[PDB]
């Protein structure tokens, strides 16, 4: 399945996912396009903090979904 990834600089990132992939696959697929890393990004599904070893399908994420991806900072 497609879905979107939308970041702050508005970039929109595209990915080919599955349903039962997690969203440390998806911070990795992410890398891969982008450089950034795991460690420095959060996940926002509809006002929610993405956490890392659950699967799309366990946060009702399916095709066509808005995902929003934000930079974590130093100090936090």
């Amino acid at each position: 399945m497609q879905i979107f990834v939308k970041t702050l600089t508005g970039k929109t990132i595209t990915l080919e996912v599955e349903p039962s992939d997690t969203i440390e696959n998806v911070k990795a697929k992410i890398q891969d396009k982008e450089g950034i890393p795991p460690d420095q990004q959060r996940l926002i599904f509809a006002g929610k903090q993405l956490e890392d070893g659950r699967t799309l399908s366990d946060y009702n994420i399916q095709k066509e979904s808005t995902l929003h991806l934000v930079l974590r900072l130093r100090g936090g």
